[PDB]
């Protein structure tokens, strides 16, 4: 129980109804750390998370994790929804974790720029 | 998929090292909402959770609620009961059992964590 997801990538451009994969990244911390899942939302780009705290956007997956590797990668399956209007979006990772002897929890987040086509 | 963990209870006092039973209560919601999982803690009865935000203890357990592989089923409107073990060992005394749910809700997708805490005594 020793390390964090601390980055997230994925493809320039997906098709929606078709799966594709999201690499997460972790690093060792001295402190002891839980990631307990990792919901994935696609939002509008424009999405201002000062108004909207803890916004992700429209669900369209969750990946379980409480395996990982403690300091490299791991890919993730992940469906925009078939019924998804092409454009662009932000892809949203928000990973729920614990930390430290107190049992601090809470969500990290994390986006990338994605094109969703037909 | 329009339902909500809104309470917990527990027994006021559990033996360290065997499991017990706590419960979760759920109720209907408007908006579209997931309960994804709920991390147990054992936390000191004093905790100032303004100066702790987010605080929960002591991890004791996990609860996975989301998916067909969901640790436990939780019914749209009532209760369902959650093994949960106080490590072998944890101080005898009194604590606050946390739970800490974390959620999505609504078009715009919040996430975040609601917290549910009760008093109880573990025993040696
Ligand atoms: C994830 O980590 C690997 C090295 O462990 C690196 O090659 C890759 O570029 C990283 N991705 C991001 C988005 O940081
Ligand atoms: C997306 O992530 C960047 C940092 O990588 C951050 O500055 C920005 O506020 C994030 N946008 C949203 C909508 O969360
Ligand atoms: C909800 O929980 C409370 C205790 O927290 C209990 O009194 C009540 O019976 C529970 N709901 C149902 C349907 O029993
Ligand atoms: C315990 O739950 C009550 C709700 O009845 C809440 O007011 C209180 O702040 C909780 N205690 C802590 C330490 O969060």
């Amino acid at each position: 129980h020793h390390h964090y997801i601390n980055s997230m990538s994925a493809p320039a451009s997906v098709q929606r109804g078709q799966a594709f994969t999201a690499q997460l990244n972790s690093s060792i911390y001295v402190q002891n750390y839980d990631d307990f899942g990792v919901v994935w939302g696609l939002a509008p780009p424009n999405l201002n998370t000062s108004a909207c705290v803890g916004c992700v956007g429209r669900r369209i997956g969750y990946t379980n994790l409480f395996q990982v590797p403690p300091s490299g990668t791991v890919g993730v399956q992940v469906t925009v929804p078939a019924d998804q209007a092409p454009g662009e979006y932000l892809l949203i990772a928000g990973a729920s974790y614990l930390v430290g002897a107190s049992g601090v929890t809470g969500f990290n987040y994390f986006n990338t720029t994605v094109q969703v086509c037909e």
